[PDB]
DNA sequence: CGTACGTGATCG
């Protein structure tokens, strides 16, 4: 057993201006969830407060909005977005120990106190989820089990913090933690608490329309396949079209064979057409509506800080990343994200090309470097250098096949990915690839170093020093050994991107402050910001956001930023 | 050929 107070009210030494804190949210879904229990650690002792009478306490509420009263915690955006929705401020928050295990090393999927302190041989604090169980199961366990773990955890975070600063000094990684991650964690419970406004009843409207041509195109696969089967059922499917209907097999229904086959049989080009309203609807339309507040209205993501291996967030319950654009029937989705004030708006802004403009920096490319220089078209410009030919001269599938070539250099290039990704043999993507090299020799070189020196070093960087392990690049199996290389290629590409615009967020919140504005972030994309504010804003923001976004860091290439406003989101083009 | 997440079907 670990020593603890199980207190009945607050004291004064429970509010020491250095202190491992938890404030446990149980559900995973922490907008609007309950807090369980309060544990504190620090010079004093080990503490365990009920929240009911904690979160009522003046000196204590007073104690967790003191920037001077340092915190130690683990995932407290989750703590600070509960408190939130309780109208209490978070603040001091000095360490996040799932941060920083994170930027230690994104592949140990850190999703617990105990799995953060296995990386330091401290053992002596359980899994969350043997604790909580797991699915259906899940549950809070009686007080004196809960205020046990709480406190093993505080204690764990309290003994963490030296070693694990430690390791992220002698990484170079320091700062990343103190002045990129932490403070990007506060901006991001700020952007789920404020959630996105929804227009349920232009989505229902949508959902009706959608539900109506789906009947309709269903109907008519029966008459074509002369019967009824589950179309998304694989199996069934599968045997409609390559026993029923005798269609060739180039059983694999993917997108890509199916647009292959639709020569052969109307039928195909219906069962595409079905699967695409039906992605509308099950999770654009009826899945958005699952998870829209119904008081309010408003969607509350949560960005997952702590998760992708290369730096960039991700978004659940919803997910705000992949919502529909590049097909205008699902595009429409978008006009159903609003302001959510009267006479506001919703401003986006977008890095153009940041992955390319960063490979040209990082490569010193003197062609790219120089195509970024001039704000060429990159597709077009690389059609005429693989392709051999004049601007006048490059032909719409010339520049789309150099599109995709520029897209296979970035994620590391493969003369079968790229050969599949254009329908075409190996041996003609492998003569694409080394025409790309030709033209890009500077891209060739830093693809070949960045090889070796993750073999040398054992992991790659990014610009802002964070680094993901590549064990498998010493594989002597290649396939392993080739996804590895990849990554290396791909990683520092990527990864600076998302560093880039990680401190963009954090010097436009700045600017946005310093300026008194109303407007706010809601969203990130990757590449991407997304503001609402007051229509009298709209002039500030056109010259503020792009020069805040542009200006982040600098490189031996311009970034540039392009915006666009409107009355939701789909008009904001 | 890179990084994610949600869904419906499947399947233990
Ligand atoms: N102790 C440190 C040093 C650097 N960085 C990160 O790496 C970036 C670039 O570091 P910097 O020192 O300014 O450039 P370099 O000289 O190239 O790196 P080094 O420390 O090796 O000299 C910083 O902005 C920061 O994000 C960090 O996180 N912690």
């Amino acid at each position: 057993k670990m020593a603890f107070t199980l207190a009945d009210r607050v004291t004064e030494e429970m509010l020491a201006d250095k202190a491992a804190l938890v404030v446990e949210v149980v559900e995973e879904n922490y907008h609007d969830a309950p807090i369980v229990g309060i544990a504190v650690v620090n010079e004093h002792g080990r503490f365990f407060l009920r929240p009911e009478t904690a979160l009522a306490d003046p000196q204590f509420v007073a104690w967790l909005g003191d920037e001077t009263k340092k915190k130690s915690m683990f995932d407290s955006k989750r703590a600070a977005v509960a408190l939130k929705w309780k109208g209490i401020e978070l603040c001091g928050v000095s360490f996040d120990l799932l941060l920083a295990a994170y930027l230690l090393d994104p592949a140990q999927g850190v999703d617990d106190v105990a799995a953060a302190a296995k990386m330091k041989q401290y053992e002596a604090v359980r899994p969350d989820e043997a604790v909580y169980g797991k699915g259906a199961k899940r549950a809070v366990p009686d007080e004196p089990v809960l205020a046990e773990h709480l406190v093993r955890k505080a204690a764990a975070i309290w003994e963490l913090e030296r070693p694990f600063l430690d390791e992220l000094r002698r990484n170079e990684q320091d700062r990343l933690l103190v002045e990129l991650e932490q403070p990007l964690s506060s901006i991001l419970a700020e952007m789920e608490f404020a959630g996105v406004k929804v227009d349920t009843k232009r989505l229902e409207q949508m959902g009706k329309e959608l539900a109506e041509q789906l009947g309709t195109v269903e109907q008519r696969i029966y008459e074509l396949a002369g019967q009824e089967f589950n179309i998304n059922s694989p199996k069934q499917l599968g045997v409609i079209l390559f026993e029923k209907l005798q269609l060739p097999v180039l059983y694999s229904t993917s997108a890509d064979v199916l647009e292959k086959l639709a020569p052969y049989h109307e039928i195909v080009e219906n069962i595409l057409h079905y699967r695409q309203l039906g992605k509308l609807q099950s999770t654009y339309i009826e899945g958005l509506l699952k998870v829209v507040r119904p008081d309010t209205k408003k969607v509350h993501t949560i960005f997952n800080q702590a998760l992708t291996q290369t730096g960039r967030l991700s978004s659940t319950e919803p997910n705000l990343q992949n919502i529909p654009i590049r097909l205008e029937e699902g595009r429409k989705i978008r006009q159903a994200f609003v302001p959510s004030e009267s006479d506001w708006l919703i401003f986006a802004a977008d890095y153009s090309q940041i992955e390319l403009r960063v490979l040209a920096h990082i490569a010193e490319d003197d062609n790219l470097m120089e195509a970024f220089r001039r704000d060429l078209d990159i597709h077009t410009k690389t059609a005429m250098d693989i392709f051999q030919v004049s601007e006048d001269e490059v032909t719409p599938n010339m520049r789309r096949q150099a599109k995709a070539v520029n897209f296979g250099i970035v994620y590391g290039i493969s003369d079968y990915g790229l050969a599949q990704n254009l329908n075409i043999s190996r041996k003609e993507a492998a003569e694409f690839i080394e025409r790309y090299f030709e033209s890009f020799p500077g891209v060739k070189r830093y693809m070949e170093n960045i090889v070796q020196e993750a073999k040398q070093k054992g992991y790659v960087t990014t610009l802002l020093h964070r680094r993901r392990y590549l064990p498998d690049i010493t594989s002597r199996n290649f396939n392993v050994r080739s996804f590895a290389e990849r990554m290396a290629m791909n990683t520092p590409i990527q990864g600076s991107a998302a560093d880039i615009i990680k401190k963009a967020m954090i010097d436009l919140n700045a600017r946005l402050k310093e300026e008194r504005l109303q407007a706010h972030l809601l969203l990130q994309v990757h590449d991407e910001l997304i503001l609402e504010a007051p229509k009298e804003e709209m002039e500030r923001l056109c010259r503020l956001v792009p020069e805040v976004m542009e200006q982040a860091v600098t490189l031996r290439v311009p970034l540039k930023v392009d915006y666009h406003y409107g009355s939701t989101w789909y008009d904001a083009k």
